[PDB]
């Protein structure tokens, strides 16, 4: 999962919608328990990128996706609540 998150999420790859279009497919299939959770312990990138509104919008919508199926988490304090309070 390393070398892939590195290569989907590039802005040249994310501004065309059918290659988001795609990725979205293989991020909501059940067996990614070893996928997405590389994509939820690096916030980092997702600072850096969410503050040009399709590319704010893929990553409203990639949140969902790792929320949806993990909400037994985020309790802490933490700057994504304040970056979506902005």
């Amino acid at each position: 999962p390393s070398q892939t998150v590195e290569l989907f999420m590039m802005e040249a790859t994310l501004n065309d919608p059918q290659w988001s279009r795609m990725f979205m497919s293989f991020l909501k299939h059940k067996d990614a328990r070893p996928l997405r959770d590389v994509l939820a312990a690096n916030p980092n990138r997702f600072i850096t990128l969410l503050l040009r509104l399709d590319l704010q919008f893929q990553a409203i919508k990639i949140i969902s996706i790792i929320v949806k199926n993990d909400d037994s988490w985020l309790a802490s304090q933490h700057s994504l609540v304040s970056q979506l309070r902005r």
